[PDB]
């Protein structure tokens, strides 16, 4: 995204946009400086804009959507596997004779 009015970026790939510190003329005194349009790295003071605030005829951009859901937790564990069943009865021993 450009970075807004007011707003400047001079190092490439930058993550956020950062606002133009006020200069400061010496003795404690400090004019805060304006961009002149959209993305611009150069911080001119407010007084000698070009272009003035109300000359802006830029539809300011829709705010952030909203941020996305979490990640639904692990799902159980299929039921585990039962013992082996019972060995059927032994056979009887031999009839007597
Ligand atoms: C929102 O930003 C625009 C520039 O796109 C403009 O400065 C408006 O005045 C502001 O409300
Ligand atoms: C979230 O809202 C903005 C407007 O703020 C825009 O419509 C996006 O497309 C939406 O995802
Ligand atoms: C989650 O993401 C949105 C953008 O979709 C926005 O940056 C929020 O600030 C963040 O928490
Ligand atoms: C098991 O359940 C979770 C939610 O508890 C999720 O839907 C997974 O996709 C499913 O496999
Ligand atoms: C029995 O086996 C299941 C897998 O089918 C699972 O590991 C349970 O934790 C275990 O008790
Ligand atoms: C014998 O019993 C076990 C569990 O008691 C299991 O159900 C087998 O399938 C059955 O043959
Ligand atoms: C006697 O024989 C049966 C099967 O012929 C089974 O193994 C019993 O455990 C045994 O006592
Ligand atoms: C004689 O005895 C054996 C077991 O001792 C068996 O029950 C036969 O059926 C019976 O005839």
């Amino acid at each position: 995204y450009k970075c807004p009015y007011d707003f400047f970026a001079d190092r490439p790939g930058v993550r956020q946009c950062t606002a133009c510190p006020p200069l400061d003329l010496g003795g404690g005194n400090l004019v805060e400086q304006c961009t002149e349009d959209l993305g611009s790295q150069r911080c001119k003071p407010c007084s000698l804009l070009s272009k003035p605030k109300t000359a802006r005829t830029e539809q300011s951009p829709p705010p952030p959507s909203p941020s996305p859901p979490p990640p639904p937790p692990p799902s159980p564990r299929p039921p585990s596997p039962n013992p082996p069943s019972p060995r059927p009865p032994s056979p009887a021993p031999p009839s007597p004779n």
